[PDB]
Order: C-alpha cells, then structure tokens, then sequence
C-alpha cells in the first residue's frame, strides 16, 4: 500500500504545523522563500505519504506553499487527484516537465500546479497569484526526487 491508502483528496497535515522545524527532503527552505516570495516562519513534513508532503508557512495562518507527492494504485487514480486539485473547467493545461500532464491556475485566492505521470501525482499550491511560482516548485521537486 502506498501513501497509507489515503484517498485522492487527502491534504498534507504536518503534525506540528507552523511551529515545526523539519525541513523538506527535496526542497531547500531558502529557495522556496525566494521563489514564493514570503519570509519563512516554519515548515513541516507529512510522512503519511511515501514521499513526505512538505508545507511551508509565513505569517498568515494558511501556508504560503504546500507540496504534495502522491503514489496512487493506478494512473486513473493519479488523474483523479490532478483533476480534483486542478479542475478541467477552471484551469489551463500544465505539461511540464516533459512526460507530465495536468492543470495550473493563478488567481487572487492563490495558485495551483498539478500534474501526473503514470500513477504518480505532484500538486503544489501557493498563496501567491502567479502560477509560475507553483510550477517552479513542482518542477524542482520532481527533479530533486528523480520522478
């Protein structure tokens, strides 16, 4: 079983939240602050997922960025994750890095970038309006994890 058999719509929940210290194994904290654009208050990891989910906080209650890696039982289920995070009628295609597919959107409420490749899904949410920020983070996580 992968990712503790969590359902398609599971969200990261690092157990100590914003007062956590534990760094993301695949994204440098400084790089994320510079890319996303807000100073870091704290960060945590959610090891329910085979690849831990990483959450990054600045001063707001809601995180500045959330990065989630999903290993689903099938490609169908990885697509369900991607379509949930980035709905077909509200987002534009995301096709990077090569071999990945899904959607992306940047609005006043934040941004998302969600792609799958086979049964693996990678979703990044940002509190920023620029979907490019979420895209850079997704690409970087994918590169660092060798996915």
């Amino acid at each position: 079983v992968h990712d503790s058999a969590l359902p398609f719509d599971a969200l990261p929940m690092p157990p100590q939240g914003r007062e956590g210290f534990e760094e993301c194994p695949y994204l440098d904290s400084q790089w994320v602050a510079d890319t996303n654009g807000q100073r870091m208050t704290g960060q945590g990891v959610d090891t329910r997922f085979d690849t831990p989910a990483c959450v990054f906080w600045s001063y707001p209650e809601a995180p500045q960025a959330t990065v989630m890696v999903r290993h689903m039982p099938s490609e169908e289920e990885a697509i369900r994750v991607v379509d949930w995070a980035a709905p077909i009628d509200t987002t534009e295609p995301a096709e990077e890095p090569d071999g990945w597919s899904g959607g992306r959107a940047g609005h006043e409420e934040g941004a998302v970038y969600a792609v799958q490749k086979g049964p693996v899904a990678v979703v990044v949410w940002s509190n920023q309006q620029q979907s490019l920020k979420a895209e850079l983070m997704a690409k970087e996580a994918i590169a660092r994890l060798g996915l």
